[PDB]
């Protein structure tokens, strides 16, 4: 998995039937150190993750292993939505709880 | 997913036998600030997408899970057409 | 899937039993010119020298016929007639 | 397969329900000359690898064949714990 | 598939249980080598220097005996030869 921020939102209307009610999230990657990297993943969200927040993207059929996933035709999703993370056990990044 | 543009289109008559029917489209990767790459992919339509429109493309075993794409061998698919593209709260493409 | 022109093979004869048969394409991928990046694939359409083919990767290729259970990472699915960018050919 | 040294860890509360309990891993990949990428990799593990250690991570669908890994949703996992990397007749890494 | 050569290899005693008895090879990618290395199964008997075919992702599965292997990536084939553009690249 890679970590990301959520920056921002897809929309469609006119998609295969599989992808209604689907909500597409722009994800930035990110580097070192939090680098904001110029690299991006149109993820689809079943976790409920908001704006600027971290999260873990799985691509590839990972993805159709969301919840009610399966049939749809998706390489990328948000998995989780980052609490904390850390090098060599110390903290660099913490969510508002 | 990728965001790409639909830049042109792939004919064949010498093909696997079950791609019978599949409308393949040539498409260029989106980079950054709004620029695109001279980064190509040819994907499988079958949400009808037409040239110079925005789309999401999916990649790998994804593309299977298409309308009717069930044990064809395509590693591409468009599966959207897009609409609008936001990124922190700048509406970057309608 | 990529674009790539059929440029060489590849023999072996110590090998997975499963790949029994399988015949071992060279192709070099396209950027409307031809680039340093190769890939080893299954063909099963005849797709010969200097042709245009269409190559899908993954697990796509085992769906290409026979090619169930078959540890092949990528084959030719089509040879190319025509691509068309916007209202012109790169190839025909 | 990659190899990677394990740097770091990653938690959430917040996630698919198939991931409670998943053990998050920081990776950060082998490069050449025995030095390591600014490239990273957040894993699963059920190996139970810690820090500094170095590791081989398989990516993809493969991440779902760990145990008990099915129907999560991960891309990528430890796989195994190294004791040696050779290149040669020489020694890129030994455990010890 | 990628055409690699053999350049070292890789031990484990813990490890997913199933992956008991696999030879692990290192491996650098290709008329000359990259930078750019993989870690592979084993299950042909690939030696060092040796040129091979290495198949990547859920293809590494579908080697002999290798359905449960958290593996993604695994060596199908020992070359013997490569050609490219009417011109011999490898043998031996």
């Amino acid at each position: 998995m890679k970590i990301a921020r959520v920056c921002g939102t897809v929309t469609s209307t006119q998609k295969e039937d599989t992808l209604t009610g689907v909500k597409f999230l722009v994800l930035q990657y990110l580097g070192e150190d939090g680098e904001f990297l110029p690299d991006y993943e149109v993820a689809a969200d079943t976790v409920g993750a908001g704006q600027d927040e971290w999260v873990l993207v799985s691509r590839g059929s990972a993805a159709r292993h969301i919840i009610n996933g399966t049939d749809k035709p998706i390489d990328a999703a948000v998995v989780a939505i980052i609490d904390t993370v850390s090098r060599d056990n110390y903290l660099l990044y913490s969510k508002r709880t």
